[PDB]
């Protein structure tokens, strides 16, 4: 930060601490800045540290660590300044204040691991085809990699390729004989995309967690469960969604939506409306379709955060420590169905964590079981669709449709003057360029959904604002997760 | 809630809880802030923490000490705060008593009552006498002259509306003359709701929604070239931009969602911008209706907010000030530009002698406005406080009433504030004076200037009180405590 010795006399020394933020303007991810503390070096004695307009943040010292804490004070929204002032008396052989380190309200270690990239011989404007593609042989490579993963795809099964598992489901869900997973369009699979490029999110995962919540992404063979009748290679599947619901496929309610509205700025603008981006319909061409998914993401995404924020570097630890494979999945669902203050109640990073780390089956010895058993179904779920082979699920896809996803996307998200009008202008034409590009392998007509879209996104991403996932801040961020002890 | 855990040689250990108790939204109860807690004693304070772990910031003044809880001072439902405090025993009274939390909000806030109905009215059936204390001055038509700018503290009338339709002799909108007329009667409810509500003269919001988008203003001025508007077999030009988004009193979008998320109990979460603010030619549209209120809120919110900044103190300016308008002056202003400017000015802090000298508030500090807004403002409503010669008047049927209360219903509160019951009971009281105090007009009609605040008190016999709740919530807590104007 920005810091200056105001003066020097005697053998006590006045410095002037001056926290800012410095836009007048929306930037990305500069909107608002939530500072939890600002610690300083010294080996002096620290006399008073006060504000310049009266009254005194409250610190504490530990050896040569000074740890100041702003409080109610430590919301900066546009435009606003805040001066500290140090006195400290001159001891040692470091006495000046030095080494100053901001901590914003957010995971300082969080992990969000990169799935894959483009080569680094590509460039903005004219490239070729050998700037998109890597390696041919296993940007092809039809060979399914079995995986893992819950929410965060930690180890991903293919750096270019989207692997959703279409597998049958020998096991009750929703109270059903079997299921089959499947996707009600293309548009729902391309924003799937959108959040495991943008989120690093699992898009099984979602998938598991749409079919259990309104049987979204799913259909069966059992009669009693009676609905729209889906035609999937000469069999005839029922599908008891309730696509007249406002909560969408996800079911997400409207005071979450305007809650993780108000947590990210960079992503929601202020005329965004619940139904609107969450309730679909039969009609693939609504726009909900592809807002839909991301969002629920976004929550999810959310949630982890808001961990990263209250227990730190520990969340981290938990994760080498845990016995428990799927540990993270099962809080964060559960967390997902029940609430925050679920995860909060369950204190696992505090009262309760030796249970925690030493219990194999981490939902089974909480009694973490949510609503009808909804944390080990969208697990099992999750697992199984991970564990296909046979059957991926794939589609083609028109120049038209990725103008129309893209087109969404700049209407339904963002702020104005993340993306100025000529670099997204430019973006489309790379787009473009990329598509004509990776179409001539299959006839100029189309690109393949599975093998090509996660290139067409990181072409897109090329130009997008980074860090590409912004901070959640803001408000009612600051003081609900300060107030957060897990 | 405290209790006295434990008391060992001289230590006293005492156990405040505090919390939140309910889990369902009730009126004004979704959620408390609290600025400090204080409480006194003659021993010794020890130490005070928190029962979770942590100390909130805390100074003794002698008797009485002062609990502050900072970052953690947000209460939502169902939340529980335990606070431990450790004293050593000493004087005549040792022990922690007389306890009282200081909400975030004005301690002394004035809100003048206008009047009230007879003691005499009861719920359900009641006689013409329990609606009316004396006819002879509920139906004078005699016009008495007043001087109130913002909130009406000394009202002209205690049941009925004086809306001064008064001519402009000077310059509004940089026109030659202007006379101020109401669109329709629905929008003179609103203004009348707001009146009632939130003790906000109607002659004030007039001339704010005629300065910010010639809402309620037409002018002979052959240059101001808009819809034509006969009164009184005269042509008059009315220049409204009917289509602006923002409505007639010009309420931006942010301005809108930032005093929804202050006012939990009387903006659902369904409320939109434009549905609440965006009129039209149709007298029909329901913003007409919320469009006042909503402002009248805002207004009302910056002067809450001042409550809560300077306290006692705001009340001593207003007997201190020598601008009899001053108020006006500065909530106007500050409704203009922003609270911030309001904070900048720092009358109530390093500029108090000035502001309390100066005999015009808003000359001396040179707060003009944008094109003159505040002394516009304050000379219209001032206009036609003085107008005695031509008062306001409509003739509402039945079907207008219960158009005007569904459009209550649909657009403000919250589930959970009024219950089914107690509407329906509610609007059968208002049916009652309704075809009661009719037949002093032939059954067929109610004069609104008259009636209608009589009506509008019969409706708020069974509104949720204190009528008018705390504004809250998290942005709330900290832009009104980091307000140091
Ligand atoms: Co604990
Ligand atoms: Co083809
Ligand atoms: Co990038
Ligand atoms: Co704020
Ligand atoms: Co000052
Ligand atoms: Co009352
Ligand atoms: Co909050």
């Amino acid at each position: 930060m920005a810091y200056r010795i105001v003066s020097e006399t005697g053998d006590k020394i006045t410095v002037e601490l001056t926290l800012a933020n410095k836009n007048t303007h929306y930037v990305w991810n500069g909107w608002c800045f939530d500072i939890k503390n600002i610690t300083f070096e010294t080996t002096g004695k620290v006399l008073s540290i006060k504000y310049a307009d009266g009254g005194e943040p409250v610190y504490n010292v530990n050896g040569n660590l000074v740890t100041i804490d702003l409080t109610w004070r430590g919301i900066f929204h546009l435009n606003t300044t805040v001066k500290i002032i140090i006195e400290i008396q001159k001891s040692g052989d470091n006495p000046y204040p030095h080494n100053f380190k901001i901590h914003y309200l957010r995971g300082e270690s969080i992990i969000y691991p990169t799935i894959g990239e483009l080569p680094a011989s590509w460039k903005p404007g004219n490239f070729t085809l050998s700037d998109l593609i890597a390696d041919p042989k296993s940007y092809y490579d039809p060979h399914v990699k079995p995986h893992q993963n819950g929410f965060i795809m930690y180890n991903p099964p293919h750096p270019t390729q989207i692997i959703i598992g279409l597998a049958d489901i020998d096991y009750p869900l929703n109270l059903a004989s079997s299921a089959r997973m499947w996707v009600p369009n293309k548009y729902f699979a391309m924003g799937l995309a959108l959040a495991y490029e943008w989120f690093k999110v699992n898009p099984n995962f979602l998938m598991a967690l749409a079919a259990k919540e309104n049987w979204g992404t799913a259909v069966t063979k059992d009669p009693a469960f009676k609905g729209y009748k889906v035609i999937i290679d000469e069999e005839e599947y029922y599908w008891p969604v309730q696509i007249d619901h406002p909560d969408g496929i996800f079911q997400v309610e409207s005071g979450n939506f305007n809650q993780i509205k108000a947590y990210y700025p960079d992503i929601f603008p202020d005329t965004a409306d619940h139904d609107d981006y969450m309730k679909v319909s039969l009609d693939p061409n609504d726009t909900a379709w592809i807002t839909s998914p991301i969002v629920a993401a976004v929550s999810l995404t959310m949630e982890r955060e808001l961990l990263y924020a209250a227990v730190g570097d520990k969340y981290n630890e938990f994760l080498r420590l845990a016995k428990d494979p799927w540990a993270e999945t099962e809080i964060i669902d559960f967390g997902y169905n029940r609430g925050v203050g679920a995860i909060e109640a369950l204190k696992i990073f505090s009262d309760n964590w030796e249970k925690a780390i030493n219990a194999e089956v981490l939902w089974k010895e909480f009694n973490m079981e949510g609503f009808g058993g909804h944390v080990p179904t969208v697990i099992n779920i999750t697992a199984t669709m991970d564990m296909e082979t046979e059957r991926i699920y794939d589609a083609n896809l028109t120049w038209d449709d990725i103008e129309y996803f893209f087109t969404v996307v700049r209407q339904k998200f963002f702020r104005p003057g993340a993306i100025s009008d000529e670099e997204w202008n430019a973006m489309m034409r790379d787009v473009k360029r990329a598509y004509d590009l990776l179409s001539q392998h299959w006839g100029g007509d189309h690109i393949s959904y599975r093998y090509d879209f996660l290139t067409i996104l990181r072409v897109a991403m090329k130009h997008w604002p980074e860090p590409h996932i912004p901070r959640p801040t803001g408000d009612d961020w600051y003081y609900h997760a300060r107030n957060y002890n897990p």
